[PDB]
């Protein structure tokens, strides 16, 4: 690859059926109804910036002895459109940050009335000095974080 690391693959089961490629963690990645977002999701009720994937350096403590995880870069999926974000079994709200482990198929919008369900498959082919292969294996186990002024600023400029 010329610079691939994370492939975001939305599929046919979800209203979004395309494949995106996050180059060595190209952040932030904007996602929503308008293709303007680095990621494409055609969902009427879904906001243009409704969801965005951001990358940050994994916050770790002093490297006691010789151990990996010596501070690296992690990717955080930050939802934003009122439809609330959904990953595995963690429910989110309109503006939450969540870790994306490999094989992360998240539904940004799910409506039984119109079957308007979304789903993206996170597949990290390359791990560029990442805190982990990308399967998320830190102390926290799939926890939802809140978006602060820092995240809100990312969506300010698509």
């Amino acid at each position: 690859g010329n610079g691939r690391f994370l492939t975001l693959k939305p599929l046919p089961d979800s209203i979004i059926q395309e494949s995106l490629e996050i180059q060595q963690g190209v952040n932030p990645f904007f996602i929503g109804r308008s293709e303007d977002c680095n990621c494409k999701i055609e969902d009427n009720r879904l906001s243009r910036v409704h969801c965005f994937i951001f990358k940050k350096r994994h916050a770790v403590g002093k490297s006691m002895y010789e151990s990996p995880a010596q501070g690296l870069d992690d990717i955080w999926y930050c939802h934003t459109g009122t439809n609330v974000s959904y990953l595995n079994n963690n429910r989110m709200i309109q503006g939450t940050k969540f870790l994306l482990q490999d094989g992360d198929e998240i539904k940004i919008i799910w409506d039984k009335n119109n079957k308007f369900v979304i789903g993206f498959k996170v597949e990290i082919n390359d791990t560029t000095g990442l805190f982990n292969e990308g399967l998320g294996m830190l102390q926290e186990q799939r926890v939802v974080l809140k978006q602060t002024a820092e995240e809100k600023d990312l969506v300010k400029k698509l």
